[PDB]
C-alpha cells in the first residue's frame, strides 16, 4: 500500500496522458466543471521537454507502475507548476501533497525565487489546497505578464475568469 516519488524519464511519457485523463474524471460531479472531465490533456511531447529538463515527477505504486505526476517548468527565476495529476483510483492518499514537496525541494535546490500555478478558486482539490501550503493568491497586478498571459488564454478556451486564478508561494 505504499509509493515512491521519482523523477520522470523518457520512457515514462508515453504512460502520462492516461493519468492525466484518469485524474480529471473528479470533475464530472461538478456541473458547472463537468466539461473538463473531457477536456484535452497534454502530449507526449510537453511531457518529454520537461523530463529532459529534469524539473519532471512521478508517484508510482509497489509494482512500480506510475500512478500521478507533476509537471514543472523553470521560467526566468520561478519553477511554474504545469500540471499536477493524480490517478482516479490513487486519490486521496498523500501523493499530490508529496509531490509538491518534491517540487518546492527541487525549487529550492536550483535556486528558485518562487513556485507559480494557476487553478480554480472554489474547488476543494485546487486553490484551497494550495493555500494550506503556503501559495498566495494574486491580484490580477500581482500576477505580472507570464501568468497573466495564461489566465486570458484559458478565459478562452473554456474556464470563466470569475472562477480562476494564479497562485504564488514566495520561498524565504
Ligand atoms: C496547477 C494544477 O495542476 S491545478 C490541477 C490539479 N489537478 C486536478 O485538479 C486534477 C484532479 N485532481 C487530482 O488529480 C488530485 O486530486 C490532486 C492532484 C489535486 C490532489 O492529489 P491527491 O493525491 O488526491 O491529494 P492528497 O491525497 O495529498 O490530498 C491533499 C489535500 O487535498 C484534499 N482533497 C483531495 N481530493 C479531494 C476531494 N475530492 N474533495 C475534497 N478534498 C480533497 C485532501 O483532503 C487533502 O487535504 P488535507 O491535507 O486537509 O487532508
Ligand atoms: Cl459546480
Ligand atoms: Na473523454
Ligand atoms: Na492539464
Ligand atoms: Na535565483
Amino acid at each position: 500500500m505504499d509509493y515512491r516519488i521519482r523523477t520522470s524519464r523518457d520512457e515514462d511519457a508515453a504512460l502520462l496522458p492516461a493519468i492525466e485523463r484518469s485524474a480529471g474524471e473528479s470533475f464530472r460531479l461538478l456541473p458547472e466543471l463537468a466539461w473538463i472531465a473531457d477536456a484535452g490533456v497534454a502530449g507526449v511531447d510537453f511531457h518529454r521537454r520537461l523530463i529532459e529538463r529534469g524539473s519532471h515527477w512521478l508517484a508510482e505504486d509497489a509494482d512500480g507502475q506510475p500512478v500521478g505526476f507533476l509537471a514543472a517548468e523553470r521560467c526566468a527565476d520561478e519553477l511554474h507548476i504545469a500540471e499536477l495529476s493524480i490517478a482516479q483510483a490513487h486519490q486521496q492518499q498523500g501523493l499530490g501533497r508529496r509531490l509538491l514537496e518534491r517540487a518546492v525541494t527541487y525549487a529550492h535546490a536550483s535556486h528558485c525565487r518562487a513556485l507559480t500555478l494557476t487553478t480554480f478558486c472554489d474547488v476543494p482539490w485546487n486553490a484551497p489546497f494550495y493555500a494550506r501550503l503556503g501559495f498566495q493568491r494574486l491580484t490580477w497586478q500581482e500576477a505580472g505578464e507570464r501568468l497573466r498571459a495564461i489566465l486570458g488564454h484559458e478565459q478562452e478556451i473554456g474556464f470563466a475568469a470569475d472562477s480562476r486564478c494564479a497562485m504564488r508561494l514566495v520561498l524565504g
